[PDB]
């Protein structure tokens, strides 16, 4: 009786549920039984690594992209080349979702591209007209986002369910992997980076000019109110919730919003909340260097303990394929990891993914680096302490600095 | 024909286990139950969102904590019947009837579900390389710290980790358990969260016995017994770091003793060294008292249900002692009712026994009508206060202005929702 354990995390509104009716199709092909555990993307690095170290856990894992070298370099992962080659080697991916099937300068690949992710505003269409906001204009530029922010302040709207009124613009300060993803935009668009490459060897580049620049007008949206300090000790999961219940007029996320903006709350949606009746979607403004936002999503690994590999590889196959590609993208709100996916009705018909869609030009990865599970653990711990220098009202440039550079030397320490 | 609940994640497939425990109610009423699966975190937002939308599930889990706050909304049925039914007030103890209701209330407005205590989980292997008694360390504030130091000077390494581990993990950051794990430190000192100055209630967290309290437990992480890392970790990521053997103590509920049980791909840690080095011990006795976090969850349902009848039954099989009995045993909590703790499945447990015989040291929280508003910034502020420590900024002085300004806060909330 041929059985898979997977590892995924919470991708979709019925996550174990919804991942069972993925793969019925290959469970009925083969008479295989695909069991699913899920693991909230808060623990999933602690639990997954502990895996590695032990050599005890699933046949399959999901990675995000940006963990897959960093795992890769634990030596754990099973190459795939033969199933990459089957699903049509590097032509069927965008360049940047075939960097994240391996370490940067490895030989093979460790890992199968399963769904892509990349961020974008919403924002409540009502909220905007009642303020005078022209989302084209909003969404332009740093100069229009900061003037946006400023008359949903001093606006008079208030949500017809709550009564109250709505913060500008709600990011996650703590916890989250988010709190860098949401950060990396701001950073990129001052012409700065996470890191650098001098000599070969990668080092922090958090505290570089650049990236002091975005990462302080992010900051500073904060300083001046357009963020409430309440959001501040929040992570995604109660920002994603205060943005459903209609406390925000603005806030930025991945395109499975639009899912759950359909689906009531009873199946793990929102369609009964005034803001899945008013939603917008615009892309990240361009900074002085231009327009760019937080390209990711999720790849599929195979343990290389794993006992039954020659299935889990038809499982790969079966995941990373058309089928099955479009079937979980439009079960999770999510893009397709297999370009060739994108031309379904179910993504090119749909109007504010279209955002999203043409967001992919201007869309940014991490490099696929080994430490890079360090990278994000201390980036997010001295982030979140930034964030918390706007709390106390502590924030000028200097102490932001200061911050970064103790980053930096931590980060550099993780790169090795 | 069908009925709508909202549960938290009460066990380690939450859906499928609530799903078995109402098998037998769905086949003999001939009507489906649907769950929806909330998250601590966004319970709170989603559950005031369909009070004052007035849409949403017939049922909902809540905090005990939040009780009150809901039902003086003014959106939860009566449920004096289903209580009378179950026993009365004769079948709960007198801290579980308290959380049936609003502070003062006529009526009840929520049927208790299921019990949690805090106690601190140990790794019997890194006590035992430290040389240090667990009756002795786990008895005082005195000896809780020259447990700490002990385990902080031993070189015990993991098996799995080949790593220390850190003598004590709490959440610093964005967990309702910031103030459930603050809360004995300042009752053992003499303090509270909230007094009553006579009939308005008020922050307790800037009086002089609080803030004794609070600044011992934060004191802490000042000598090195918290890492900083874990300061900015919530629930979640504590749990997971002491599963994955990294923590030698932790406060937390009966819960994981079923999670130990469990193997990995169920969503337990059965395959961890943790599991199999696993000890539990009550708060320690502070200068004033013995105290600990007693909570769980309570069921309510929305008086603009259409199915009220048919959700009252639910009600009825849910507090009723077979329902009671099995979903403790699933989820590893203490079933509510009373005459439920007696069943030979958890007397015969012993780490289970151990938060038994503490019961008598759980607190409660006032049933008050902005709890909820209250949990929000005191975590906050509570958070804040961890980032005093991290950043090497705590003082007497400091704490008590930033208590002062969580004390302000506070008293908002309590008169006025956010
Ligand atoms: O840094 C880890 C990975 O983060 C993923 O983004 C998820 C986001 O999709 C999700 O909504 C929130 C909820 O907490 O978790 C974030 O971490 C990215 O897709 C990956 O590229 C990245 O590797
Ligand atoms: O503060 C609101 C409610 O919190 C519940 O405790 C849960 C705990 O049981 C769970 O393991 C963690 C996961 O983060 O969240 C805590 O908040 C208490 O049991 C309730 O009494 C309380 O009302
Ligand atoms: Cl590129
Ligand atoms: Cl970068
Ligand atoms: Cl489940
Ligand atoms: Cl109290």
């Amino acid at each position: 009786q041929k059985t898979l354990e997977v590892w995924i995390m919470p991708n979709s509104p019925q996550p174990a549920e919804d991942f069972k009716a993925l793969v019925a199709p290959f469970e009925k092909a083969h008479g295989v039984e695909v069991k699913v555990t899920v693991l909230d993307w808060g623990v999933a690095w602690t639990k997954i690594t502990t895996a590695a170290t032990s050599g005890v856990g699933p046949d399959l894992t999901q990675l995000g992209t940006t963990w897959v070298g960093a795992i890769s370099a634990m030596g754990v992962l099973e190459p795939v080349d033969d199933v990459l080659e089957a699903l049509g080697g590097e032509k069927a991916y965008l360049p940047a979702v075939w960097r994240t099937t391996r370490l940067e300068g490895a030989r093979q690949a460790t890992a199968v591209p399963w769904f892509s992710e990349l961020r974008a505003f919403y924002y409540r269409t009502d909220a905007l007209k009642a303020a005078g906001v022209n989302p084209a204009e909003m969404f332009a530029s740093w100069q229009g986002f900061e003037a946006g922010l400023a008359r949903l302040k001093a606006s008079s709207f208030r949500d017809p369910e709550t009564k109250a009124p709505l913060a500008p613009l709600c990011t996650p300060g703590k916890n989250s992997w988010d709190v860098l993803h949401n950060a990396a935009p701001w950073i990129w668009g001052a012409g700065g980076e996470i890191v650098r490459q001098a000599g070969g060897r990668w080092q922090s580049a958090l505290n570089s000019p650049e990236s002091l620049e975005g990462l302080y007008f992010f900051l500073s949206l904060a300083q001046k109110g357009y963020v409430p300090a309440e959001s501040l000790e929040k992570n995604t999961a109660q920002i994603e919730a205060d943005f459903q219940a209609g406390k925000c007029a603005v806030f930025a996320s991945g395109p499975w919003m639009i899912q759950r903006a359909q689906v009531p709350e009873a199946k793990g949606g929102f369609a009964e909340r005034t803001a899945a009746k008013n939603l917008g979607v615009a892309p990240y403004p361009a900074g002085p260097k231009g327009r760019y936002t937080f390209f990711g999503g999720s790849n599929l690994a195979l343990f290389n303990f794993s006992k039954n590999k020659p299935l889990a590889k038809e499982l790969l196959k079966y995941l990373g394929g058309p089928e099955a590609q479009v079937r979980y993208a439009q079960m999770t709100g999510m893009l397709p990891a297999l370009r060739s996916a994108w031309s379904d009705p179910s993504f090119q018909q749909n109007p504010l993914l279209r955002t999203f869609i043409q967001a992919a030009q201007f869309g940014r990865t991490y490099p696929s680096l080994a430490g890079w599970g360090g990278v994000e653990n201390l980036a997010v711990q001295h982030l979140g302490m930034a964030w918390d220098l706007v709390a106390q009202g502590r924030l000028t440039r200097e102490a932001l600095k200061d911050l970064m550079d103790k980053a930096s030397a931590a980060i550099n320490q993780a790169l090795r």
